[PDB]
């Protein structure tokens, strides 16, 4: 009952409710000190939007997760599988990340420290942006962990941006193959529909193209290029046409749907996942909680694909 | 319908009854074919309130479909053959759940017993257990089309709860699930009942003839009684709802699905859950509006 | 007096306490589309037109939206402050919107004058809802034809006493009106004015710097005194109030007047003979949280309660 | 201790959990607290719109606006200092059973009051406040009500759950004196020829702040106050996140100074309510709710 | 077009001409092949007003796109093929929309003569017949390539109609009919008038090649005028306009009709009905401006490199 | 004029570029301009809500419902006939340097001024005002700061690009003098035993505005006047679009007439900080702070004469 949710409500009462009691992510057990818990799996939050190009907000998007995210939490076994995670997952929400808002490198440093911690403690993490730079510590912290990962990229933008400001979120994926934190060879960016380089090791599949293919021959697709590598999962939510997810920082037109995105993650299920995010939601360009909603369903997909091994 | 009854072509003004149609406040010993009866609640809801407003802004929106003649793809006027008036919201008693329940039945009951039939305009989803009551004290036991994200066959609700209505109905002998559908459903369901559950998942999946011609096999010839939750469509379409889910029907699907029941004999309908609070530039309204006159226009179809 | 306190106006007949349903005519009150033969005292009539606005159009929406949130003052039997009740001392009906071609502010030019004519012929007052400040010039036209040339008390941000421009222009109806001898400025009075104006003309500009800063009583006692005993025509441009309290119009000018201030001074006029009046210019695609339509709802109910008090 | 690695959290974004990020105690009856912040997300009582569901969370969410200031202006202390408060969540009650809620509002009242805890509480519709007072009054007795309110909620032929009754039902109950109650910011139809003194926002509006405190002190005399603001109370520009708005109300300016200058009285309990997140603008009326709520417990913190 | 003359590689800073482009107040004897011209007008709207926005809308947020060098999914700069200015927004008395009609026809009629192209945007749908006007005289009777909810073929209606200018348009000898495809429609329509209508439904049902091959059947060798009103994109796209209809199509299934439209004679287009007080977080804008630097693209693929 | 045909544009909605249509001059530091019109389009250093870094761009937008009033009120001649006003752009720096941001605000700050250009620059959060404070002190020398706020922004244990130590870092660099400096509109805490006068929000509002502005004039006397204008100053009524709201503010009345008040102080620079469009409600912060940057040029006008 302690890692169901029936433990954070006033006198530990089932909040049955869509509304009430919205504190951790779905209602998950707060624990600050998240390192010395018996947490399989770590929600961070990341409130962070510096590097951003476009639109700023991000910071909020942590909140907006954990807001939403009651909307999910009276489903025992989310559909359409047919157990609960949370029944088979120890999760805890450990808050978010402290740092000097101005400070960008103390952010930087923090989060790789505080990554690093979790799982030299053998914790895993789902983590929430924040823009996408976010996603470098968490690598940098990984890659020391588990080697070298297969980037699964959902994203409209590539971010593999070679002359870019140290704290950029479209620089990302350049960064991270040149410190050999990832293996573009092995790596697929899905839902590109901006300017990209074809000649570099990354496998694009573009919305276009996946607009129109299946999901399965995606997911087959993606099972070959991967590998047996341990994968790090990433996925910015302007992947999501803005018809979807209007609440980011740099919309794209002639995006996925939500349905073609939980069905390919979902799709998921029978790859070597070691880490994984949810960035890029700008809750101030929100529109009804419907960008938040699916990073929220999306977040706790990621989950029940871990759950699911 | 407008100032001096003159044609308004415009899709702004006089925004009265739905449609423009006229509004009869006394409809039982009208001359009106169908009736259109808004029920202003959401005291049921396990999300988002709000859907009491839900009446108001499909008929406010509902200009925008006033001036087709003919509403494409439709080949006639479904005026010039149904006499259908807007007798405007029901009266009870705000935060006094039971008296809705009760005066809303009472209103069915009365409308069918005068061979009158019912397009209602919710608010939240409990407001169809009522219908359903009345429904099958003049129709006898009718066949469940149902458009949702949810199933609502959930057993330990309390009385007055939005997600208890097709747990209670069976029950109550008023439908039977074993030739009921439910379509754009894609949260937790018990599998184990009577009902079809054609999940948002396949239903995106699959061709919208071939999910048109299962729904009929299933239903067969019973009377049907269409009820549909306006989540059923993605947020994306459907952002004013009190319990949105990704992953939803396409408003395109949705009009295409209720398109092609033309040919079931529907005895009566429903559109729920718009929530204008949480509405973006009306196109929930709007969808909600459209699906409407579609349930309209398949009965004068016939 | 049932029909006319809105105890017909919906479902079964039965008296709506609810701020929410049955949302149709005004406050609830009986729709007449045929008004004129009616046993109406004063009639509603919607303007749903913003072809001649010079900002943000939406002014088309402001009849619906006033409707709409005017529920909120239905539930009050007698209107705070009032100790009576205006329903049972007016018969009120709406007789919905002005019909005519989109497109073709000529046509809605001459029929609302058509329209409004027919009204005063008929023996009816008119509270009329816009769409945007020019439908005022076409009821100027046949209020003055009916009650001789009249006193302007104009509630505004701007004096639109603009001599330039075309005819369908929201900002000239006060230099066209003197023109045409439907109002007399030296009995005028423009009331929150905060944008460029022509101080050497015969009306009597109280700017929102000095309005916000004097006493209702002085500002009142003087309006009283500008008009002298002319018949009054009140005309309510919305965007005389801060857009922190009328976000939703189409030329907003900060260091407005307070919803407070605005509803004491109207509440003040009530001694005048006011022969006509208006609100306009609520444009609700930029409301927010329907702030401007509640407001221009309650100024046009106290609007209603001030010829009441008679 | 309420961030991750319990850091100081200087920003006015991050760690958005219990009211002004303070520690969060499900089970408060047990604790070492002074004063509890209790949500009631509950709307079934409304006339106009609903959303107060949403109330409580959306006060907790913006208050990190306020949690960054160490004496919270214009104080010359900190109230955390001083005072002991604990964030005990929202009430876990059946959605569509409005019985349930009250029942368990006033257990959960009760069991607070007699554990020596009191309570600062966010709404949710005002119906809210009867089975608070309903507890208070059980624990120290008849009471002053001090309401800032655009309505007297004074309704003696409503139902059972109605945001418009409490006040008719809570004196008729033997929970609150009229006589020594006050009704601030009242600008709707209200009963003349009640115990009740209404300060209509016509005449509070014009009248200064120093003057208006001084007639509710004189009025209220020394009996137990129960304080409770409805948020539409403030005008629709300042509060437009609410249920049934009313233009020509009070100024937050105004409203924070009068709640400000109500220190020396003796509150024994406080509520803040109808504040609808779905109709709310960038938070303000959220932010104005909160900001309040804090003021309350700083002028519990003065003594 | 920045503060020093310096690259804005951000998409938010130095907003001013639709993607930075330079702005040219009088582009009739400048060098540009492509002119850009907001029409802020609404008028002749039926539905709810605001289009008058459209183009301040559309500008704002082309600062989304600006950044790629080559644009997705094309491998070339249309900037390094096409000489293009942004000329400001029309002026004329507002609430006198004969003086809009004869101002934009005039400017139009100078563009033309002098050898510069048109890209226009709205705006309510009627700025269109006027530019129609201009490029009848220019290029003579034109294809319409019409991307809409509504036909728009409204006989009847008051002069200054946005529904009318397809009626009006053919009578004048301005397009003809036969050669003519409505892309989108989902509202009642004239079945025998010429125009081939390609409803929304069989649209979204059908594949974007065969449509595609159908459209190039139809407007023959003819040159070819595209107008693009936003509400053939679905309400979930396309929010901010005047008079939306449910059952639309994706920016995906548009963007795509669009870009393969590459091979057609299109002397001249614009995209309209973009009203910003009803869009939200720019989407509409967005897909008005991402489709508006298509067409420049099928331009300078056509054109050489 | 900045119009297309260089018309004149009488409507308060189109030819949206320049702040009050005045001409777009992107190398302002040779030009015959007296005061320059700057962006800052940066949000690094805020500690609330990001989004300021629209703000230069939506004031520009919305301040066309300013340039009709050829007199604006309540003044009695056009500041456009006194002053030559140019708007250079926004600011281009990487997006995501904070330092290369204040290091190029400085120098473009330095070079205006050094060619004898007066500054009204519009932000972005309220550090921008630290690079400017910096080039205006090297140019003018140590200045009296009139800082309209709801925080008075003094912390001194911040990280470097931290938009609450401005005023801590520019008395420690002597770009200001606290004993000549006023803080108007405080509501938040703030350290009363440094040189500044702090006239707190609460007081202001029960103060008449003759008795601020008499209180105000004798604290700066006549050293240099640096005018800065946090948006949030004003109640989040009147400017919900801002980062960091507090409660019982200022009116727009009150705001406006306190800075009409100043125009026989010698104001030698000047900004509006803080409007963030992503919580602004139909541009009402925006109008608030484009009508307050107008008045600042008018009581600049007016000094002139
Ligand atoms: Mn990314
Ligand atoms: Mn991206
Ligand atoms: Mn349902
Ligand atoms: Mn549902
Ligand atoms: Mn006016
Ligand atoms: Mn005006
Ligand atoms: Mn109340
Ligand atoms: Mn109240
Ligand atoms: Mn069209
Ligand atoms: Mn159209
Ligand atoms: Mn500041
Ligand atoms: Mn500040």
């Amino acid at each position: 009952l302690y890692f169901q949710g029936h433990m954070s409500t006033l006198g530990h009462q089932y909040d049955n409710s869509l509304v009430s009691n919205a504190f951790g992510f779905l209602r998950l057990p707060m624990n600050f000190q998240p390192y010395d818990s018996d947490a399989d799996w770590v929600i961070t939050g990341v409130p962070f939007d510096m590097a951003t190009s476009g639109r700023a907000g991000g910071r909020h998007g942590p909140a907006a997760i954990r807001q939403v995210s009651t909307n999910l939490a009276w489903e025992h076994n989310r559909f359409p599988w047919n157990f609960d995670m949370r029944e088979r997952l120890n999760v805890v929400d450990c808050g978010d990340l402290v740092y000097a808002f101005g400070d960008a490198r103390e952010m930087s440093e923090k989060l790789q420290a505080h990554a690093e911690k979790l799982l030299a403690a053998g914790k895993r993490m789902l983590s929430f942006g924040g823009d996408h730079f976010v996603t470098l510590p968490l690598l940098r912290a990984h890659a020391k962990h588990f080697g070298k990962m297969a980037l699964v990229h959902f994203d409209a933008h590539t971010d593999t941006y070679a002359n870019g400001c140290e704290f950029d979120h479209g620089t990302m994926f350049y960064t991270a193959p040149k410190e050999g934190l990832i293996d573009p060879n092995h790596s697929v960016q899905i839902g590109i529909r901006t300017e990209f380089d074809k000649d570099n090791g990354f496998t694009v599949l573009d919305a276009c193209q996946v607009n129109d293919r299946s999901v399965d021959d995606v997911i087959a697709q993606v099972k070959q290029i991967v590998g047996d590598m341990p994968v790090y999962l990433t996925f910015d939510i302007d992947c999501l046409d803005p018809a979807f997810a209007p609440g980011t920082g740099t919309p794209v037109i002639g995006g996925l749907t939500s349905d073609r995105a939980i069905k390919l993650v979902r799709g998921l299920k029978d790859l070597n996942i070691v880490g994984m995010d949810v960035v890029e939601v700008a809750p101030a360009y929100d529109q009804s909680e419907i960008t938040a909603l699916a990073a929220a369903t999306l977040a706790l997909e990621m989950l029940y694909i871990q759950a699911a091994k």
